[PDB]
């Protein structure tokens, strides 16, 4: 409810094995409860596993699967690592809650989805506004630090698909003080 209410999460990540460094996001509970809720769940694996997948629901060792110099980074795909997979914790996907947050800088931590209602685990992280995706993808959280490990994401050598060359792998993920 409040704006101390605002969660933090971090993701530890590594690129081919080699630590980049720690990704820290501070999440907008007050403005949106179950996307930060269903984030948060999948950081630190406390809610067990999917209903329809049967998987754990969480982060750890997932990739950023998607990698768009300029504009963004992906991940959150930890059924099949490719954009086609991912569970939300209240079971297959969720609905969009109201759009109060906009791509309205960089670094904004925003849903990635296939349609509106199809929010599951997949994430991406933007380095530039984005105003355009403003009412498609809900924002809930903004990174605070580590800024720099998203850039060193966003810039690795890719394939035609987008896919970065190298392992980019979140080795420690979990919550913040």
């Amino acid at each position: 409810m409040s704006k101390k209410d605002r969660r933090r999460v971090f993701l530890d990540v590594t690129i081919d094995g080699n630590l980049a460094g720690r990704i820290v996001m501070e999440l907008y509970n007050d403005i949106a409860p179950r996307t930060c809720n269903n984030f948060l769940m999948l950081c630190t694996g406390m809610a067990g596993t999917g209903k329809i997948s049967g998987k754990p629901l969480h982060y750890k060792g997932s990739t950023f699967h998607r990698v768009i110099k300029n504009f963004m980074i992906q991940g959150g795909d930890f059924t099949k690592g490719d954009g086609t997979g991912g569970e939300s914790i209240y079971g297959g996907m969720f609905d969009d809650e109201e759009f109060v947050m906009k791509h309205d800088e960089p670094f904004v931590v925003s849903m990635a989805n296939k349609g509106p209602n199809t929010n599951g685990s997949q994430f991406f992280i933007t380095t530039t506004p984005a105003p355009h995706l403003n009412n498609i993808h809900v924002v809930f959280g903004k990174v605070v630090s580590g800024q720099e490990v998203v850039t060193k994401i966003e810039y690795l050598k890719t394939n035609s698909k987008n896919r970065p060359l190298a392992d980019v792998v979140i080795l420690n993920c979990g919550e913040l003080v």
